[PDB]
């Protein structure tokens, strides 16, 4: 018995064994594009994942992971809001049961039909487990899905999704160039925050892309056919894993575009 998404172990339920999800810098949070605040200050974003390594995809029962080689410089993230190199670990995705949400943030309330999430930690803390002790130590890229035209890099992970449906089965998964997600502008907002799922360690700072990456019908499909539960066990389908916005309290939401 552990925390999830259903109406009894929901979102709403976490503060009883994670007290920090009230805490002052907890994520997601609704962006007000007329209240957030342009800072020419922001360098542009440097995205370097030309020499990127995925390993492997897992279906950890709240969502499914990518997971990559971290144990060099291979995928970084440089730049931005930015202090240092930040290695990328994983990435992952939150959807909804119908296209009207899915998206974690919202964007002057608006909800998109998905959310994904590339996870980077800080080198300078050594490994993941230290980086997430730490004010600065993750860097989650976040860019948003609407329904539209089909999206070619996304495919090949649509593809193997059967062979992970329920908790616990992982893919070999080599040779996946995240690059493939990426939308044309590199345009952000970006904010301090916590990961969205428990723990919930404010240790995260947040570089939410403006521009969405459309996705067809039948790509999103695929994902609804996923299983929170675990084999031989009764079927709960992998729907609606978001976190509602929180408050933002004493924070900026600053832009790197006006
Ligand atoms: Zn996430």
């Amino acid at each position: 018995h552990h925390w999830g998404y259903g109406k009894h172990n929901g979102p709403e339920h976490w503060h009883k064994d994670f007290p920090i999800a009230k805490g002052e810098r907890q994520s997601p949070v609704d962006i007000d594009t007329h209240t957030a605040k342009y800072d020419p200050s922001l360098k542009p974003l440097s995205v370097s994942y030309d020499q990127a390594t995925s390993l492997r995809i897992l279906n950890l029962g709240h969502a499914f992971n990518v997971e990559f080689d971290d144990s060099q410089d291979k995928a970084v993230l440089k730049g931005g809001p930015l202090d240092g190199t930040y290695r990328l670990i994983q990435f992952h995705f939150h959807w909804g049961s119908l296209d009207g949400q899915g998206s974690e943030h919202t964007v002057d309330k608006k909800k998109y039909a998905a959310e994904l999430h590339l996870v980077h930690w800080n080198t300078k803390y050594g490994d993941f487990g230290k980086a997430v002790q730490q004010p600065d130590g993750l860097a989650v890229l976040g860019i948003f899905l609407k329904v539209g035209s089909a999206k070619p890099g996304l495919q090949k992970v649509v593809d193997v999704l059967d062979s992970i449906k329920t908790k616990g089965k992982s893919a070999d998964f080599t040779n996946f160039d995240p690059r493939g997600l990426l939308p044309e502008s590199l345009d952000y907002w970006t904010y301090p925050g916590s990961l969205t799922t428990p723990p919930l360690l404010e240790c995260v700072t947040w570089i939410v892309l403006k521009e969405p990456i459309s996705v067809s019908s039948e790509q999103v499909l695929k994902f609804r056919k996923l299983n929170f539960n675990g084999e031989g066990e009764p079927e709960e389908l992998m729907v609606d894993n978001w976190r509602p916005a929180q408050p933002l309290k004493n924070r900026q939401i600053k832009a790197s575009f006006k």
